[PDB]
């Protein structure tokens, strides 16, 4: 049998909280732009491998990540360093490349989201 894992942790009241220009930009600008993109929908929540009848997804992907979880981490002040968020976006993209194969439709879609991501963080405030 196959059960999805629990989503990644998103909120923990023991972790200290800080508001930074970079974390606010990642929420208010970057996540916003990726979220309306044409290709955002597969990435807006955890991959539901039970629904999709994919029992190997979580055999292959051991560090799940998605924009819904990133949104939550940002808005719940889970991240301390901006690079924690940028690492979660890279995990999301790379999970797609790992599970799938070069040139697959969803890989082309992830590649385009990644290109938008990189253009947006080029303008990360200091
Ligand atoms: C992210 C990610 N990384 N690999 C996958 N995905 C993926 C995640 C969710 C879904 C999906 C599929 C149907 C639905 N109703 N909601 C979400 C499809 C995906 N994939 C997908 C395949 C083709 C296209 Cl055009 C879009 C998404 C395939 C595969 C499971």
């Amino acid at each position: 049998g196959s059960t999805n894992p629990p989503p990644p942790e998103t909120s923990n009241p023991n972790k200290p909280k800080r508001q930074t220009n970079q974390l606010q930009y990642l929420l208010r600008v970057v996540l916003k732009t990726l979220w309306k993109h044409q290709f955002a929908w597969p990435f807006q929540q955890p991959v539901d491998a039970v629904k999709l009848n994919l029992p190997d997804y979580y055999k292959i992907i051991k560090t799940p990540m998605d924009m819904g979880t990133i949104k939550k981490r940002l808005e719940n002040n889970y991240y301390w360093n901006a690079q924690e968020c940028i690492q979660d976006f890279n995990t999301m993209f790379t999970n797609c490349y790992i599970y799938n194969k070069p040139g697959d439709d969803i890989v082309l879609m992830a590649e385009a989201l990644e290109k938008l991501f990189l253009q947006k963080i080029n303008e990360l405030p200091t």
